């Protein structure tokens, strides 16, 4: 507990909603990022010019949301002299302006901070080498990521069965999560419009998750057609649904949070980012966990929680089986199969839902925030709950 | 700061600092007509990336992580950028980023890898800046006019130059005056061969209009333009305004190019055997208002030199960004800087500014100087940012 730690002060997010058909779909990213960075100094009742930073998390948008998250800030009443940039390491974006907030607070560059991921995979629309093909990992980083599902599935021996028993899981804990009331704390209810018959924009306040789908049965799920590939096993019942969605995050120097007086969350202890093939993107968490636990200086035993991120079902589950991980301490409250994958907001979001969780049970407590990244990479944090 | 043994350039040699081990770049060039007007910015990248690993002898797998700043490409170039490792054969253990905070993109992936440093995430990882102007806004809320200072994000950079200069009395002179100076050092620079060290060369096509394609090699920066004279710079149109002072000769040039910079611990560096350049001491990032973007480095120098310890006199050399004349001038002029310091071998005006290039790049022109000179010396590296930002950063190159 050094007067130097980098600590979590407070984080919400909207909910999470399908792209396309869903409450967001005619909501611009600028305005789900807004809601979140307002309810986040709000709660904790923090002068937005005290940020010394804004860092947003985003991997569709043109240069990955600077304008957009720029006007967002505005649309906040956020003062011009707090600064913003925008990070892409695809899956992992929102944990990583996490870790770039961090970064800047061991820099001296401030002492608090705002880490920020959206995505409006609604709104969704490089420049390449022409010898490509003469470079096998480069051709790697154009296979969508559902077939590198499918490839993992395969090379690693993950049955549809297993599959679709991982989707019914996470399905029915976020359900139950729902209906105890475990995503209330976090949610930020978001008024906007949504078009009609005639043109006109008509009002709606989204409060809930929308991809928990009770419905699901273990019959339903088999029935499904592959969502990739002829012969697969990857289904829209075992992936994550593609989401809208925005989450933001108060980070704080320890000595920060204590002079004004503001509450601690968690603190991060680790930070891992490791490379793997893009062809198995999908087990980037097998081999980034190991080295976040080893910089925190902890094993898998230590770790009340692992919130693993499920791209799909596939993966998700080989990283589970490699890494030998108890089951009930992975993904408590269902994960992306049920929650939906908003491209940049998903590890902001994790790392909230997490830490409230580990809040509500009130011990103190080590997380891991872990998801695979698209182009074949894994991150993993490590978070101490008081 | 206010402690007992503070001194304001006392040497301080920590096994934590973030140091520079070295860096490369490309020639720059005009963008559409120039010799990388038909060159991916994965092209660029990879060579710079290539020639700095090779330069040192890291073995590719050494490095901890791969930070790229780009504005330009969607989602900030991170398809791009981890295809330009493949082509440099860095292999896929070694992860990669992206990074957007616009005209200072390039010094931000500095700032991000010396944080990842600081986190205990590596030892030892690339900072780089690329931006291909020859190839490359959002979805955005319905009421963007009900909030002025967002308007104000969308206002073209070239009509915020013309808003610095009227807002501060910034003469086409004046401005004029600045850009000959530019081009004028940038000409000698050149041929003392002060910009030889840092730049790769680059083998690239280019299509000919006769559907004919062509090999070419370029090893020189394409904007240096020895032929300007005051009178040619005083006869050109506004670029952007009916009775502005702003025009194509003192503003930078839409370029293309990258920059590639190796940092590590200190403690790793000298584990490895490998040569330091510079010290990273600060990093500053300020807000301004987006419409006056241009006095970003006002405000943002004198933060990070609070927070390097320093004062303007114990400084050696300011690189500034020459995005505009108008701006740059106000900036040296409110900041009271001697002006033998400013851009010494000439700036964006002759060189070019690639967006998320030109903040590596100044690193590495601000260190390589310090090293002929051969003194420890401090340097600083700033550049406004459009939509209303500024940046600063301190290195501290050894010797003496």
């Amino acid at each position: 507990a050094s007067a130097a730690d980098v600590v979590v002060v407070h984080g919400r997010r909207t909910a999470i909603c399908r792209a396309g058909r869903g409450g967001f779909k005619d909501t611009t990213p600028d305005e789900l990022l807004s809601a979140v960075m307002t309810a986040v100094l709000k709660d904790v009742n923090l002068r937005p010019e005290q940020l010394g930073d804004i860092c947003v998390g985003n991997v569709l948008q043109p240069g990955a949301g600077a304008i957009m998250a720029r006007i967002a800030q505005f649309l906040s009443d956020i003062p011009e002299t707090v600064p913003l940039s925008t990070v892409n390491r695809q899956c992992s974006s929102g944990l990583q302006a996490v870790a770039s907030i961090a970064g800047g607070i061991r820099n001296g560059s401030y002492d608090i901070g705002m880490a920020c991921g959206v995505e409006s995979m609604s709104l969704a629309d490089g420049n390449i080498t022409s010898r490509l093909m003469e470079k096998e990992k480069a051709r790697d980083c154009l296979i969508p990521m559902g077939i590198t599902s499918e490839n993992v599935a395969e090379r690693f021996g993950i049955s549809r069965e297993k599959q679709d028993t991982f989707a019914l899981a996470s399905q029915q804990k976020a359900a139950r999560a729902q209906s105890k009331g475990c995503f209330q704390a976090e949610i930020v209810p978001v008024t906007t419009t949504v078009h009609d018959d005639k043109g006109t924009k008509r009002s709606i306040t989204v409060t809930q998750d929308e991809g928990i789908r009770p419905s699901t049965t273990m019959e339903g799920l088999a029935k499904l057609k592959p969502a990739f590939k002829k012969d697969g096993s990857t289904t829209a019942g075992n992936s994550s649904q593609v989401s809208d969605g925005a989450a933001a995050i108060l980070l704080a120097r320890r000595s920060k949070a204590e002079e004004l007086g503001l509450p601690i969350l968690g603190v991060l202890r680790s930070y891992a980012v490791v490379g793997v093939p893009p062809d198995i993107m999908g087990i980037g968490p097998a081999y980034a966990i190991p080295v976040a636990l080893q910089k925190a200086g902890l094993t898998v035993s230590d770790v009340d929680i692992f919130e693993i991120n499920e791209a799909f079902a596939s993966q998700a589950a080989y990283c589970v089986e490699k890494l030998r991980l108890p089951p009930e301490k992975v993904n408590p409250l269902g994960g992306a199969v049920a929650l939906g994958h908003p491209l940049g907001c998903t590890g902001a979001r994790q790392v909230i839902t997490l830490l409230n969780e580990l809040k509500r049970r009130g011990k103190r407590a080590y997380g891991v925030v872990s998801m695979c990244i698209g182009t074949g990479m894994g991150a993993a944090a490590v978070f101490e709950y008081p």
